[PDB]
């Protein structure tokens, strides 16, 4: 008899053809990045252990990068971690930030691995509702104040996973201005944070108070194409920082120093990469929902930022689920129903724009085939 | 008010952190030139094999984007592949094999996926402080195997208050053995799986030294009857390979282990770089005369330096049987392990691990690795015998 922990167990099964399910860049890590980890490599330094907290060279980076992008000053020494990976942050946040018994505040809809890290912390999750007719951002004012001394942590998404809404700086001033009132640890999800179309993407850290009381992760994922790769940082609150460090002492010695010096060509190279790579995104986007209205009669929201579409499903569909379920059986196309976002998302299925226009069109078409009452 | 987790303020503090960070303030200001015996960090590099695989692999774009969450098939393969031809064991490598970013994650995961909030797990005295570090984070109850020299370092089951085994959920071991050097027989581990399948406990068998047992062949765990029955073997590419840096590791096992680490990693991971992993798969499959030959050095180092330290200092030091690791007893006018290496380390620019830090047991005993080149450990002595103490007992 092997037995499972009770974390474990009370653990859902991680639920990631066309596929504009998953969303993984279909396009490389661009030569230079790569480059880099192939000359690092051969550096005999990186082949022994290196510093717990990662090398001072890519700290430096981040900091560097923060200042071009968005005119944060980040003290690198103090303000800076690394993790493997914006999933690995995610949870490292979580156990360094909440006991069991707190209140993690999470959005609905939003990234599902929120609620699992809350989960393995042993904490009570509480709400707050997405809705389109707020733009996608919460109200905090229409959060219980029961909840608030007993609520230790909150996430915001913005670029948005899964509906694309986004935050200006005023947004991230109120929302520092909430945590700060009610003692909350804020973090800031930024994954997505270069693919902002029409402004210059905000960080949460551009607001006053934000630095008190939380951080932002960034993940290299999808920036520069590097899902592959498992690289990620977080900014912000030195007392989080120090609090991180001493968790991963006990779990990590760094990571490869190849990858941090790759990760260290990708901040510091010419932003032209980054820009090209929205631009392929943005032209797919009108691609696909210029020819999902003409062809299907489906009509969608083109997303602010991130590479998603957030469409409703069809009236005479239950759920997401079966209306996913049924697109893959009959259409063979995967995408990923709303649900698994939260109980916001019944009714609309996320759409990964991470194929090029040839599987875009062939998607839309074998969907006709089907003659659903998009109207 | 920023507040951390009780998790976090009960944690020790790692030792091997704040030495870095001591020697690096040391080396700077002013400018000591320090010999570090401490760490464990091989000194020789990546064979270059391993290096080019990694190499060629980053140019996949294959591995630019996400990969199967729970590592790519060929790797798993060639690790069962590596165990069938290491050691006589049948690995299915689409059940029984999981992946991690360094042999430290896979205890800290192997934890969490095991124990529960008061459960009790057995570790080793002397032993790898990470054990302990898990256990706490889990929430879970310590336990002590004593491991005495005159037991061979091996532990005594029999001793183990009975009473314990019920709430006792959990069991690592460890042979190659960090710190002592002791080693272990298929009689032991067929003693240690029968036990652990008497009293329902999950046994996690450490085998990051696996590759360095000097007289004889190394023995695995799995190797005994009712091994994949009660638990698992975690191996690491860090000593075998000097991959120390590159952050990999596996365990093999139990299935229902393995299922539930992946359960636990599928949320926090999506497995690690393609490049690493053909770069490990090709350390796997490599011709073992690397791996010989590292292994003479070691021994040439361990042959000249307790030579070299009786001769010249009249300090006495058994051999290890295996690991690249000197176990070795702290001068009687010393009142603890810690303010011995606080000493050698102000005093000779010389870094040495203090016992203490592996348990109660290693008071009185410090840990010294074979990591640089013989005429620097020469250095480390002539240093030493500077300061004149009294290594006779
Ligand atoms: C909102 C959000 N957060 C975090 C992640 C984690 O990304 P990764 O682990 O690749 O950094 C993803 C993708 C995401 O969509
Ligand atoms: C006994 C023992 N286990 C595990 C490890 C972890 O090694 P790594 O994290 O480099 O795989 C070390 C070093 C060790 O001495």
């Amino acid at each position: 008899m092997e037995i499972t922990p009770s974390d474990v167990i009370k653990t859902l099964p991680r639920q990631e053809i066309i596929n504009l399910g998953q969303g993984n860049p279909d396009l490389p890590t661009p030569p230079h990045i790569v480059e880099a980890l192939r000359e690092a490599s051969l550096n005999p330094s990186f082949h022994g252990y290196g510093p717990f907290r990662g090398y001072p060279f890519l700290k430096e980076a981040i900091a560097a990068f923060y200042k071009r992008e968005y005119g944060v000053t980040i003290n690198p020494e103090t303000e800076v971690a690394l993790f493997g990976g914006g999933k690995a942050g995610l949870y490292v946040l979580t156990q360094c930030l909440l006991n069991p018994g707190d209140i993690a505040l999470v959005p609905n809809p939003g990234y599902p691995e929120y609620l699992s890290g809350i989960t393995m912390a042993r904490a009570e999750l509480y709400e707050m509702p997405l809705y389109e007719e707020n733009g996608y951002l919460p109200d905090f004012e229409k959060i219980d104040p029961a909840v608030l001394e007993k609520a230790k942590l909150m996430f915001l998404n913005y670029p948005n996973n899964p509906t694309g809404a986004v935050a200006d700086a005023a947004f991230y001033a109120k929302a520092a201005a909430f945590a700060k009132e009610h003692n909350i640890h804020l973090i800031h999800d930024f994954a997505y944070g270069a693919f902002e179309f029409d402004q210059k993407p905000a960080s949460f850290l551009e607001a006053e108070d934000a630095k008190t009381v939380g951080a932002e992760l960034y993940s290299f994922s999808k920036t520069f194409n590097m899902a592959g790769w498992r690289m990620a940082f977080a900014v912000g609150n030195e007392k989080i920082i120090q609090a991180v460090n001493e968790f991963q002492d006990h779990v990590f010695v760094g990571m490869f120093g190849g990858l941090q010096q790759a990760a260290s060509a990708a901040l510091s190279g010419d932003p032209e990469h980054t820009e090209s790579l929205k631009r392929i995104y943005k032209e797919r986007i009108d691609f696909f929902t210029a020819l999902c209205e003409k062809e299907l009669g489906w009509k969608m929201e083109k997303p602010k930022g991130t590479f998603y579409v957030w469409a409703e499903i069809p009236n005479t569909f239950e759920t997401s689920h079966q209306f996913s379920d049924y697109l893959l059986e009959h259409a063979h196309v995967v995408v990923t129903p709303g649900e698994i976002f939260g109980s916001n998302g019944k009714r609309h299925v996320r759409i990964s724009m991470v194929s090029k226009q040839e599987d875009l069109r062939e998607f839309v078409t074998r969907i006709q085939k089907l003659n659903l009452p998009f109207g």
